[PDB]
């Protein structure tokens, strides 16, 4: 239930109803407690809910928490970070995968800082056809700002010495 590091393992996201929403096949475990496992991916595979594939395009260092409803994705582009934050379930590990449930909601931070809240209508169509109960929806939209709030401070993933120190380890490792 706690990856070790420089382990490869698979991440499985899920939708509330429990059908498989999107599979990565190869992450390298960079850090890995109670609390927190960051890993590293590149050129994975990925596959969708029709079990349709493609490969990663760029190097990422992935975040995930055990106390917060979101995890987050740091792609490294040609013209800087990118960061692409799932509102989730806190993870769950074993011997299959590290797992979540994504719900829908979702952050995109460019390099410049901007960010941007997506897939409102997503979440509203899913939230009433998934029948997602009302504290699960307070803690999402409690994550939310908690999520912008980490942005804006520069906190967790969103600190540039994270992203300088685990791009470096992944960059060392792989
Ligand atoms: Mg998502
Ligand atoms: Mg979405």
């Amino acid at each position: 239930s706690i990856p070790k590091e420089g382990e490869n393992i698979k991440i499985q996201s899920y939708k509330h109803d429990g059908k498989i929403h999107r599979v990565w096949s190869e992450t390298t475990i960079l850090k890995g407690t109670d609390h927190v496992v960051i890993g590293g991916n590149d050129h994975t595979l990925v596959t969708e809910s029709d079990g349709r594939t493609w490969i990663t395009r760029e190097p990422a260092i992935v975040y995930f928490h055990s106390e917060y409803w979101f995890n987050v994705i740091c792609m490294f582009r040609e013209d800087g970070i990118y960061y692409y934050c799932n509102l989730s379930s806190p993870f769950v590990c074993d011997e299959e995968a590290l797992k979540y449930i994504d719900y829908d909601l979702d952050i995109k931070v460019y390099p410049n800082g901007k960010y941007h809240l997506l897939d409102e209508d997503e979440y509203e169509q899913h939230m009433n056809q998934m029948n997602y109960p009302h504290d699960i929806d307070i803690i999402l939209r409690r994550n939310v700002d908690i999520l912008q709030q980490w942005i804006e401070q520069k906190k967790g993933p969103f600190a540039p010495d994270f992203i300088k120190v685990w791009k470096e380890r992944y960059k060392k490792i792989r």
